[PDB]
């Protein structure tokens, strides 16, 4: 009957809370199209109630769409090409899709991310109305449009335009879904809300058998993730490797292959590192495991979605940064949130076991676990029936038969 069309961000922070947004709406009765790129393609038999098309860099990519790191922060070059260059390709897509419609479904709207601010005049131009999703917090939009991150944004030519570009399309569009609640970020909602016309919705989209974790005490394990998209050089890899046994604390590592630069997984690891205390994989349900009682905290990546789906289990974390990351955001999680701490310093064995103790051992730490865990209980009752947000999400539902 109802066809919704999502167009994700292809990297780790964008895809899964789109997916997310998609699963829900397909049990609120909508057919799912995902439009996404050939680059970090998702495992579509994960999905088989979504039909996928792959779009925008299809067999003959030709010319730097066809050179450019997979990895690190020169991959997102891919977003302002396909921004500037996406218009036309993107259109025929819409076009050929509406014309295989069959009698009884029609296209209700377009939602993609944000950051594709392009999307807006193509939806437009077929009278297709388009919802734009947030996939980070309502305080990273509230420190960009109004001191020294900031200063450090303000110097920044390419960061700026492209903000003023995403903000500007994001106004005109029909309405924003932000990944986050009422509860957690309550002085962020006046101000946010108010500067964006479009009617806003919040909605936290992160709401098998571990043998080797269910044989571990309880908040005794590290979980340690960065995620599919981040690399480091050999040096910071030894000293994350350093840092963990200097804690004498039970990790699970999570390591993807060709996260260290020149190695295909973990050859520069020292003789008999692991011992009794680690353990390293290459790839875990993430959330499945920050569910699980043996978890005590997770060193992650900064991204704003690893970090909710974390504070929705009630996990305290370690905040590293990637990348083009600003410090910004994991200063919000660790001094305003309080539900981690950042580490300042890159990668140091020393601050990092200090971390690592902080949340997890020292007796002055305890007040991070408990943040986290309040945060837990309001993400249950905000998603409790009669909560903000099930109310929320059933507006828009409505919302979007409207439309
Ligand atoms: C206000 C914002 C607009 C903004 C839009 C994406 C954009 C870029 C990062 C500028 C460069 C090109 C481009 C396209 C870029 O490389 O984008 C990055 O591409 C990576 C893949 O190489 C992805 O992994 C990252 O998610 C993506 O940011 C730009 C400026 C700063 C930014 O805020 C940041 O927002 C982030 C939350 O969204 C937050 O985590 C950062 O701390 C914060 O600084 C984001
Ligand atoms: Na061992």
């Amino acid at each position: 009957r109802r066809r919704i069309i999502l167009f994700p961000v292809p990297f780790q922070g964008h895809i899964n809370p789109m997916l997310q947004l998609a699963n829900v709406l397909y049990s609120k009765g909508f057919s799912i199209t995902i439009f996404h790129t050939n680059f970090n393609k998702p495992k579509t038999s994960n999905y088989p109630h979504f039909t996928f098309r792959f779009i925008l860099d299809n067999d003959p990519q030709d010319e730097r769409i066809s050179n450019l790191p997979t990895h690190g922060p020169l991959a997102g070059m891919r977003i302002p090409i396909i921004n500037e260059h996406g218009a036309d390709e993107l259109r025929r897509e819409l076009e050929l899709l509406m014309l295989a419609s069959e009698e009884d479904e029609e296209v209700s709207c377009l939602i993609t991310d944000a950051l594709w601010y392009f999307a807006q005049s193509v939806a437009d131009s077929l009278n297709l109305r388009r919802l734009v999703l947030m996939t980070s917090s309502l305080f990273n939009f509230h420190a960009h449009v109004s001191k020294d991150i900031q200063f450090g944004f303000s110097n920044w030519k390419q960061g700026k335009e492209i903000f003023e570009n995403i903000t500007k399309q994001t106004k005109a569009s029909s309405g924003v879904i932000w990944n986050s609640f009422k509860e957690l970020e309550e002085s962020e909602l006046e101000t946010v809300i108010r500067e964006i016309p479009a009617p806003s919705f919040l909605i936290p989209l992160p709401k098998t058998v571990f043998p080797w974790l269910d044989q571990q005490p309880s908040r005794s394990v590290l979980y340690v993730s960065f995620g599919s998209a981040t690399e480091v050089d050999e040096k910071d890899f030894l000293e994350i490797a350093r840092g963990l046994v200097d804690s004498k604390q039970s990790f699970l590592w999570v390591v993807r292959p060709g996260f260290v630069k020149g190695s295909t997984w973990v050859e520069p690891l020292p003789d008999g590192f692991l011992g009794e205390r680690g353990r390293i994989v290459k790839w875990v349900p993430q959330q499945e495991v920050l569910a699980h009682g043996a978890i005590g905290a997770f060193w992650t990546h900064s991204g704003w979605n690893s970090t909710l789906e974390s504070v929705c289990e009630g996990v305290p974390m370690i905040f590293s940064d990637f990348g083009l990351d600003q410090p910004l955001n994991a200063r919000y999680m660790s001094d305003v949130l309080k539900v981690g701490v950042y580490l300042e310093n890159g990668w140091e064995r020393g601050e990092i076991a200090n971390a690592i103790r902080r949340v997890m051992v020292d007796e002055e730490g305890e007040y991070i676990r408990q943040n986290a865990r309040v945060l837990k209980q309001k993400a249950d009752v905000s998603l409790m029936k009669g909560g903000s947000s099930y109310e929320s999400l059933e507006s828009l539902v409505s919302y979007i038969s409207s439309l």
